[PDB]
Parts: C-alpha cells; structure tokens; sequence
C-alpha cells in the first residue's frame, strides 16, 4: 500500500470541470452513466492499492532473471499475482472496442482509470498493454487480420512495439532491420532490435504479438521507406488461434536498469538463429511509420499520464509524512528553546514544498484529462464545441505536453517529495526513490523531451499553421476577461499568456531568418525546450485557475466538511501557482529572444 | 578506464591563475611545498581516484555491505577494502593534517581540490577515511591528556564517527534525549540509541573507531545548550601506549538500505544497550556540546558540498565523451533531408544547450567551492584577497550554506541534463550517470537539509552577522562589474546583484516587521531558499566572468592548442551562463517581493 489514489480529483475534474458525464448514458455511452463512472473508479483505485500495489517493491527488489538459452525471462511470483489480478477484473479491457469485448466508455474516463495501475505499479499496465494494440491493429489490418487481432483480444496475447536498434534510436528512419518477402507474401524479417520493452514475459500469455518496423529489401531510406509487420512469437492457427510453432524472434539480452526493473526491456534477435522471423504487412500495405505512430501516440500519452500518476502518489505520501513528523518549533518560537514542538507542515519552507507538489501534481492531472477529452471526437463536440478535425489537432499539439512536460515536471517535483521526508526520504522503505528511480525513464522512451519539443513546434505548431495552438490560446484569452476574487490570477495568467505568445513569435522569427541563413534554425533548437516547457506551466496555470473558479462557485453555494477543504485546497494552488510559477516566463521569454549562435559556433574542443 | 573523469587543469587554472593560492606556495607555513609540488600531488591522486579508488564504485554498489546481527559488525565487499587500503597506503589520510600528527602542510584551497578527485571516484572511501582529521579536532578541542589519545589515533589511522541523530532529532539536534551519567572515577556512561550514523562500524579496516557523541548529562537544561560532546571509543585502550583493550559498549544494531551511497554503511547505534556500558570521556572536561561537535559540521558541510560538485564534474565529463562519439540524426540546417550525412550529437542545438549547462555550473561550482577554500586560512586569505583574520572566518561561514545548499541541489538537478545526454542508455547501469544520480541525492539532506542550509544562511551568516561578510562579497561582485568583450555580461551581473540586494531587502523586511506581526516571519522561511539559490547563481556568474576575463588576457598573450581550448569554453561559459541563468534572478526577486502567508493560513486538512 504504498499506492496513494486520488479518485475525488479525477471525478472532480471529468464531471465538475470538463463535464465528461454529459455523454454518459447517451449516445456511444448508452449504457454506462455518470454513477457507474464513479464506481469504475473507485474499484480499480481499490484494486491498485491492493494487489496491483502488493509487489511494486518485490518487482524492484527481485528483478527478473533471463535464461540466454531458452531466450526467456522469469518473473517473481508476487508481480505475476498482480497481473492475474488485473486480468480477472478485466482491466486490460477498459475502452477496449465493444467487438473486442470492451466496454465503451469516453477516453477521459479509460485513462483516468489507467492512472490508477500506472500509479500503483507502472510496468503492470505495460505488460497488459496487449489488447490495446491489437486494436490498432486491427483498425489498420486487412479483413483477415482484423480476425486474428480479435483472437489476440479475446486470448489476451502480450504484444511489443519494435522500432529502435543500436544505432536508430531518435532516428528511426536509420533503422537497418530487413524485409525479405517469399513467394506467398510473407515476409522474413532479419535484424536486430534494442532496448525492447515486454519483449518476453515469463508465462503472462500464450503468445506475444511483435509489431516490427524494417525495411523491405530495395525500398528507400528514412522513415518513409519503412513498413510494418505483424510478427508473432509462437506461429497460430489463423482461425481458431491454436497455438503452434515457434517463430524465429527471441530475446538474446536483458538491460539492467536504474528503475522499472520489473519491465524487461530486451536485445530481440529476428532470424538470426536459423530459424525464419516470419512477418506479415499490416493492412498489406507500405506505411510503415505512420502505422507505427498511432502506437507511438499511445505509447506517449501513457508515459505522461505514468510520470503524472507517479508524481501524485509522491506528493500525498509526502503529505501524509509531513502531517504526523514532529519536528522543531514552529518559526515564530524559533528563538524558545522550551517552545512546543510541531509536526513539519507548520513550517514555511515544508508549506512551500507540499504546496509545490499539489499545483504541479492536480495541474498535471488537469492537463492529460484536458487532453483526453479531445480523443473522441464526440466528447469534444458536447464539451468543447470542435469539430473532429480541429479536436484530432488539439489532441496531437497536446501529447507532446503530456508526455514532454509531464516526464520533466514528475521528476523534478518528485525530488520536493522525497526532501519533505528528510533522511529518511533516503531509504528504501519509503516508496519515493524508487518514483524516482521509475519515473527517469519517462523523459527518455516514446521519444526524448528534445524530440518532443521538436514535434512541437515543428509539426504541431508550424505545420499545423498554427490552429490548435490558437483555439487553446483563444480559451486561455477567454478565461482572463471573463467575480473578482481571480483578479490577480488573471493579470497573472495574461502576463503569462503573452509571454507564451512572445515566446512562439521569436521561434517562428527564427525559423523565417533561416530562409536566409540556414544556421539562425539552430536558435529554434535552443529554445525548442524552454518554449514546451513554458506552454506546459501556462496550461496549469490556466487550468488550475479554472478549477479554482469552480471551487468559488461550490463553496459560495454552501460546501462543507471535506469538500470544503478540497475546494479551498484548490484555490490556493492556483494562487499559489500564479504567484510563484507563472513570472518566470517573463525571463524566459526574454532568454528567448536574445539566444545567439555562440555555442554552436564554439569549438568542439572547447567543451 | 574508470567511470571516473578527473578535471586537474580546471583545479590548477582556479588555484593559480584566477585566486593566486600559489603566491603563499614554497614559503613560511608552506615552505616545503612549491606551485609544482602541488600540481604533482594534484596529478598524483586523480591517477589513484581513477585508478584503485574508482575500481570498486559499482562493486560498493552492487554488492554492498551486509550486517552481521551474530557479531554487531558490519562486511566490506573485498574491492572496496582494497581502494581504502590504495588511499592508505599513499599517505591521502593525511593531506592538510597538521604535522604535528603527521600531515603535509598546505592551504585548504589545494587540501579540498585533492579530496575533491576521492569524492568523484568513490565517496564512501573519503568518509571511511575522515578518522585523522576527526582526531585533530579532538585534539584541539581536548584537555592535553586527550591530545595525548587523539595523536595516537591519528598515528594508528582510527576511523572515526560524528553522533547526533535520532529517531525523534534531527534537524532538531537539540530535542536528542540520549542522556550521559557521571562515574565515580569521572567518565561517562552514555545511554541511548541513534540514527543514521555513516560510518559506525567498519568491518576490519581499522583497529579503532573513535566515536564523537553528543550526549546530555543528567540534569543538565533543554536544547542544544544542553548537550556536551563525549569521546566514545569501539575499544577501550591504553591511554598511553595505545593497545587496544576491552570492548566499549558502542554496537551497530542494523545497517540502513538505500536509494544509493550504498557502500557507505550507514547504521542505527546503540550507546550501553547489550549489558555493558559504554564508557565515555568528556572533550575538554568541558560543558559545550554543541559548539565543540559544530567543527565538525562545518567539516562535514563542507565535503557534501565538494562532493556533489565533484560528482556533476565526473557526470558533465561522462556525458560530453558520449555526446561526441554518439552518430544520431542530420545536422539542423538539413532537417528535412533524408539523405542528408548523420551528425554526433554534439551537433544538435539542445545537446549543446545541454552540454553548456553542465559545464557552466560545473565549473561555476568548482570555482564557488575553492573561493570558500581561500578564506579557510588567515594566510592566503590575507596573501590573495587582503582580509583579516575575523573578516576571513565570516565570509567563509557565510559561504558554506553555499557549497553545501547550492552545491547539492545544483549537481543533483544538473545530472539530470548529463544523463540526458546518453539518451536511454542514461537509464543502464552499463553507464555511471544514473548511480551519480542516486549516489548524489542524499547530499541535499544530511549535514543538514537545503532548507537548514538556507535558514542558517539568512538568520545566522547575514542577519546575526550584520551583512558584514554579505557585504564584503557584494563589494568585489561590483567592483568586477565597474572595471568591452565583457561588457554584455557585467552588464547581465549588475541587474543579477541588484536583483539579490532587493531579495535580501524584502527578506530582512520580512523579518523587522515580526516585531509588530509575528507571522510575517513566514515569509523568511517561504523565501529563503529561493535566496540561497540566488546568491548561488550570482557567485556563478560572477566567478565565470571571472574566469571569462583570466581567458582573454591568456589569449591575448598568445595561447594556442590545448590550452587554447580551454580559454575559449571559459570564454562561453561565462557569456551563456549570464545569458541563460542569470536573468531568471529578476523574475525571482519580483516574486520573493510579492510572498503572502496565504500558503501558511490554509487549513492542512486542505492539502
Ligand atoms: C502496445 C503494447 C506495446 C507497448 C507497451 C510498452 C510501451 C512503453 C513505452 C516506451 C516504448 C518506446 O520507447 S517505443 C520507441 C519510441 N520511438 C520514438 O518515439 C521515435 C523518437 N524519434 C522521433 O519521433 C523523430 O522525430 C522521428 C519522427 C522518428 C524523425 O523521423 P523523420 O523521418 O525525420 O520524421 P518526419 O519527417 O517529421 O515525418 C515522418 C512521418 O512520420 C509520421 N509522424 C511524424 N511525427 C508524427 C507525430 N507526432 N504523430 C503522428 N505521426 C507522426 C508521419 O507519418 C510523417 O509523415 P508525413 O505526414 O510528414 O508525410
Ligand atoms: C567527521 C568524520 C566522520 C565521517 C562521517 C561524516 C561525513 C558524513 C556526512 C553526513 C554527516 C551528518 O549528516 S552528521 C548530522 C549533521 N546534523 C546537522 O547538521 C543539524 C542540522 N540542523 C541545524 O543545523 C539546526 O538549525 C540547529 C543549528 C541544530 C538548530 O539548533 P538551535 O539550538 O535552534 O540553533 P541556534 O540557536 O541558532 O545555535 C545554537 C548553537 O549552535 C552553534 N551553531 C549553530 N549554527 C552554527 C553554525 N552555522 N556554525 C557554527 N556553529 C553553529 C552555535 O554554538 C550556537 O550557539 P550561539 O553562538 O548561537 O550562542
Ligand atoms: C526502458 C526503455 C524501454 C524502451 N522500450 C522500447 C520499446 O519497447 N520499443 C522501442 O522501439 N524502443 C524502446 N526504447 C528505446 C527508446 O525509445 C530510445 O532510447 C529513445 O527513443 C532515445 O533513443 P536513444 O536511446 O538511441 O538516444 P539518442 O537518440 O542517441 O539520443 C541521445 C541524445 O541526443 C539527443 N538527440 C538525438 N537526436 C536529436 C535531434 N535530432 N535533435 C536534438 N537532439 C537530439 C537526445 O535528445 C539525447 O539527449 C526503450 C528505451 C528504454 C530506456
Ligand atoms: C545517508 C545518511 C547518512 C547520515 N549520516 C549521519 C551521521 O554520520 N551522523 C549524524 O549525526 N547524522 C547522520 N545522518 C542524519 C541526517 O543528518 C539527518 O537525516 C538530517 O539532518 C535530516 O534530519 P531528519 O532525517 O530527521 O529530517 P527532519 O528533521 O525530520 O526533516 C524532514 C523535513 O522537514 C524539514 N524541516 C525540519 N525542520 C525544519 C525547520 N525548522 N524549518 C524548516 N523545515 C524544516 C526538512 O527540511 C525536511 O524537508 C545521516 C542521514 C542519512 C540519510
């Protein structure tokens, strides 16, 4: 139990704040209502905190241990407890496609849910992330293998994303992984793999469906000569899903890591042990990159929501630690040596800490809940009014946020909860190291915060001609003109928002100069970071600062008991937030539009 | 070779070509020890920390001490008893060591530069060895019947211990209740258990261990007024000869696990709990505890400090190898070209970004930490900066808040961009950035947390103090800035030292104001460690322009090659910091300008 939830703010946010349960009980979700929601919730945050949470430390202390000859991997039997655990409540189905055996639902409810085992025991949700992906591939699969992904579904094979090797990682189009095609149209895949998550998984399923990047013999370079393949581990009966022989993909190496441990990330050999990687073309059809990048969208939206989820728990086990440490007087008795001693949240700088933890932890919440509801194009038209087209733009300038800004901001903030607890925030019985420890990770697979910041400005600004980034900007700019107990929140928040508009403006000049001096590019680099960075505090300042006008509503009309505390709790993290957080954009801002080519005009030598 | 990059030539650069530390060098106190001697002796022990001292880093880690509850010892791992034996056997215990017990005299600022090499290539193996130097403060704190034990300590090579903490004191050393009981024969009978004390037991690398307990005597008042420092040895002895007699009654009762530092046995302490006392003598036949342990703490403060510092250092230098053998990607300026020739990634605008960060606060803080150094002797404090004695202790009391606050907090946060650097090999224990990361974290916590750091900073080193020594520092912050190529950042300087004159205003305001509004005093603590980290930035700034301005003068007369170089990144360094960093401190002030206690008004329960 060392899994802290927080189900009062998910529901808080889905129905108070966005208004996710207008589509419950009509439509698509004909058949599960705002109160079935709220059940949903509370069963898998139980679930979580128990057995989900039972083996988060055993996972960590008691790794698994890979045999090189069978090219396996065995792991301990209290973390595969977990998995059977979340199986049978049929977690691995949860806004899983109804044909699949899932159970409709809005996707701000699915990934509220999925932050609760994302919380308790990350790799657990990895693991189970094998439904999912059938599911993709089914969408992009011709008829026929549309009927194996839904035996994969209904058997609950594990499935991988393969993409990166030794020498592609960032640069995915460099991948050297071979496509040979045979006479009745399979494939043979030949290559080495890196670093591949769930790669082997003991005896979790009975298959592992591969879904493998590599470039069929004599296409072109880059990503755009790259196609993808549907390799499973045992070959299959392809109409009863009967499970036959071994296929030539197998693990050969096991990472040791600083955290996740419990995630075996593996070296995947294709075809190089005498045996055929046999592959087929997903859809039939060469798009290799782009079939892969509705699996990268996931794989990026999960990896946020994880270092989010993590953080959370961090912070309320910092809280509780800090309400029941006793320790020194209390800062207006601080010269009495006989002043009564006081437990730590009495004191200013533990204030500081926890309330920094609080704003950054809910804003974030915010932030991947917010982005959720622009997933399905019919929840973006009752609560925002968008058409699919714009919703699918907003949600893809917002991944990068999630993923970008949520991995940074979880792990910078996790090292306040760990200080909270003094020395023993040290050890390995408190559960915040190791948060810190698993959650390093996030801003480095599913593509590094560089490369998120890359994407954008480059793809979800610049190439989408600026539309999302302005529909958002235009429901920042609406908040601050609309009481005024917000005054100062929004002068606060229009500073920031024009900072932010400052801040695309030079990075946009800067590209423009490049039309005439190729290297004024490198300064949109420079900057490409700090300007993610700097969106992701606007969007929790300006979604904190919502969620406390809606804490003035509900208290003005008569809150009591704990959601009076919840509601004020609210109005002083977005306070708190625009008065400590948001000003640093203005420097930012200003660092900005003076970044020159010094360092990249500096000699290598010289570093 | 090693996990361990040593940085000699910045070391030497500091020392000699910006402080002048050589001009005390080869005459009077020094006069056996010349500007080559030390330049020797600096080479000397990077090539044992990168050779014997680095060769059990990961050993220590991976395979770390265990606990023996049969005998109340503790088991070495046998590569990291044979890099202690390497530092013994090269007389390292014994560097600034006063030669009375058999040391090397030398200034402090060339003593911290050679323990600086120890710290990088395995920590532990420095506090292991802080016996000696623990047995001259009891020297100069003892009674001349203890200076007689204390040499022979120190010739015998004692480990040694220093012992505070408790369950219930920590921070709050003076609420410890471990209580001391006057003998007939006039020692002490010292009852109590304490916590987390680094060191305790040392399986069998020394004879002795000499532990340093504070204690209250029986009736004695409340807080640390109260508390008298006791020599408790693991063995009783011949007071004369020195022969190690009976067990004391001093046990190791569990040994603490550990996100890292984990070859640094770190163990809970039983004082006359297992049916024999232990026997205690009272430094100096004197009642004055706290100030007697606190040369200690100013010892133990500042090598946390020194080995934070030490550790980004190894970190930057870990990463920049990697960064320029690692090929990945095209050069910017040909982005969209998918034939474009791959690029090493020091060629990519956020690794250099990245990189330049590292090296500015890397540097930054190595100077910071030999600036303190040189205040550390009345000697080379008045030969290099012309200060007396009392001035010298001041502003060195002044600084380690410094070294240890911004210190630990800085190389922590900053290894996050070295481990950066390597992509997701960052996450392998194959690379040594993420044991830097879990060896580092604890720096922001013992000796006294970042939060302690910065209360004694304000309260004790400028408001007790009369900003006398903020003062002094101030005054050759502005007399650099008023003296072309540098013009730009003393510019940057200038705005960085008003913008902390104005923290330290509205600081100092907060506090008077206590007077007639006793919350206001909240304010300080909301601040204070915002304020720390401030100054620490405008003593990075300035230091590296400094340095900036040394770099021009050496070009100017004609440097060339390697050396060169290295002008040229100080050059960068100084100019991106003031660029990148500096700024940042108006938007911080403007917020320290603008605290409320609306944070310390909240209800709890609203957390
Ligand atoms: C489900 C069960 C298994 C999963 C469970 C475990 C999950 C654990 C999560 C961690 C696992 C991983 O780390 S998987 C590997 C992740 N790898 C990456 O994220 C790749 C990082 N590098 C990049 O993204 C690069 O920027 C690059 C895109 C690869 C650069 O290549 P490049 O050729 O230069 O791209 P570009 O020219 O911009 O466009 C090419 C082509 O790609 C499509 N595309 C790009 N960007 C997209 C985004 N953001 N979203 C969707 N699609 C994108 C796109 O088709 C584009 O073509 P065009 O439309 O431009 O013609
Ligand atoms: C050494 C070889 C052994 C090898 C292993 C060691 C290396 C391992 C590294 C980690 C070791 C540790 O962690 S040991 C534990 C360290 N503990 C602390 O640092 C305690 C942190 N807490 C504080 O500092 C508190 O603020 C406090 C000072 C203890 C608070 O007590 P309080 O009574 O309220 O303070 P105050 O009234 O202001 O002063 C009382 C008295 O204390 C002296 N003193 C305080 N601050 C001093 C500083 N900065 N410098 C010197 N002396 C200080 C001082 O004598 C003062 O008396 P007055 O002068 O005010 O009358
Ligand atoms: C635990 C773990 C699990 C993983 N699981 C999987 C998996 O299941 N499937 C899979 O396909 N992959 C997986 N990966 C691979 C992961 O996605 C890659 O590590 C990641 O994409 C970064 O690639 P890399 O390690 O080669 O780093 P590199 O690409 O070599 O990056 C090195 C450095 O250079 C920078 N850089 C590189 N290119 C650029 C550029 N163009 N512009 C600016 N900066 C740049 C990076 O930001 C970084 O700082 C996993 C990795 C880890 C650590
Ligand atoms: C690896 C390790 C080795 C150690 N080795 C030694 C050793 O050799 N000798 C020894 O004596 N000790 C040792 N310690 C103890 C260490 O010095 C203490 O843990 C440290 O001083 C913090 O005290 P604490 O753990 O009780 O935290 P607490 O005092 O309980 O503090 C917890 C939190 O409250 C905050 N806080 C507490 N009081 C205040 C206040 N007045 N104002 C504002 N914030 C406050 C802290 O900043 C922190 O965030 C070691 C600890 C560790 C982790």
């Amino acid at each position: 139990s060392h899994y802290k939830s927080n189900v009062r703010d998910q529901v808080f946010n889905l129905f108070e704040v966005f208004g996710v349960d207008k589509v419950l009980g009509a439509d698509k979700f004909s058949d599960l209502d705002a109160d079935t929601a709220r059940e949903m919730l509370t069963e898998i945050a139980r679930l979580a905190e128990g057995p989900i949470a039972e083996s988060f430390v055993e996972g960590d202390r008691n790794p698994p241990v890979f045999d090189p000859e069978t090219h396996t991997v065995t792991l301990p039997e209290g973390f595969k407890k977990s998995m059977r655990a979340l199986f049978d409540g049929g977690w691995d189905k949860v806004g899983l496609a109804e044909h699949l055996g899932g159970i409709p639902m809005p996707r701000a409810l699915q990934w509220a849910l999925i932050e609760h085992i994302l919380g308790a025991n990350p790799a657990a949700y990895m693991y189970a992330m094998g439904p999912g992906m059938s599911e993709i591939f089914y969408n992009n699969g011709t008829d026929e293998q549309k009927k194996w992904a839904t035996i994969a579904a209904e058997r609950g094979w594990g499935a991988t994303m393969v993409l990166t090797e030794p020498d592609a990682g960032s640069d995915v189009g460099a991948g050297r992984t071979k496509a040979v095609q045979q006479p009745d149209g399979t494939w043979h895949i030949e290559g080495v793999k890196r670093f591949i998550t769930s790669a082997d998984s003991d005896d979790l399923f009975e298959n592992i469906m591969h879904l493998v990047l590599a470039r069929p013999e004599g296409a072109g370079p880059g990503t755009k000569g790259l196609s993808l393949f549907f390799v499973p581990k045992f070959h299959f009966d392809h109409e009863t899903g009967e499970i036959g022989e071994r296929n030539g993909v197998f693990v050969t190496n096991v990472e040791h890591k600083m955290g996740l441990k419990v995630s075996a990330t593996c070296e995947l050999s294709l075809g190089q042990h005498g045996i055929p990687a046999v592959g087929w073309l997903v859809g039939e059809v060469h798009n290799g990159i782009a079939q892969m990048f509705d699996v990268i969208e996931q794989a990026r939206m999960m990896v946020g929501t994880k270092a989010i989820a993590t953080l959370s728990t961090g912070y309320l086990n910092a809280l509780e630690y800090a309400k029941e440490r006793v320790q020194g007087a209390d800062m207006t008795q601080m010269t009495d040596k006989t002043a009564p001693r006081v437990t730590i949240t009495h004191h200013p700088d533990v204030r500081r800490s926890l309330m920094t933890q609080k704003a950054y932890a809910e804003g974030l919440r915010a932030i991947y809940l917010y982005t959720a509801t622009f997933q399905d194009a019919e929840v973006a038209q009752a609560v925002h009014g968008v058409d699919g087209d714009l919703a699918a733009r907003v949600n893809d300038l917002l991944l990068p946020i999630v993923k970008g800004f949520g991995s940074e901001t979880a792990y910078a903030k996790l090292t306040e909860s760990l200080q909270t607890l003094g020395g023993s925030g040290f050890l390995q019985d408190y559960p915040i190291e190791q948060y810190i420890r698993d959650s390093k990770i996030d801003s480095l697979y599913a593509g590094t915060t560089a490369i998120q910041a890359q994407d954008f400005f480059f793809r979800k600004i610049i190439r989408d001609k600026g539309q999302a980034l302005a529909y958002v900007a235009g429901e920042i700019e609406q908040f601050i003109k609309n009481n005024g107990r917000l005054k100062t929140e929004r002068e606060l928040l229009a500073t920031a928002l024009a900072d932010v508009q400052g801040m695309a403006a030079s990075l946009t000049g800067y590209l423009m100069a490049a039309q005439e001096d190729a290297a004024s590019i490198y300064k949109v680099g420079l900057g490409s970071v700090r300007f993610l960075m700097a969106v992701g505090d606007l969007l929790s300042g300006w979604l904190l600062a919502r969620q406390a006008a809606v804490a003035i509503e509900k208290l003005d009309a008569g809150a009591t008991g704990a959601d009076k505390s919840f509601y004020e709790g609210k109005i002083a993290a977005a306070s708190f937030f625009a008065k400590n957080m948001l000003p640093l954009l203005t420097s930012t801002r200003q660092i900005i539009e003076n970044l020159d080519n010094d360092v990249m005009e500096l000699d290598e030598a010289a570093f």
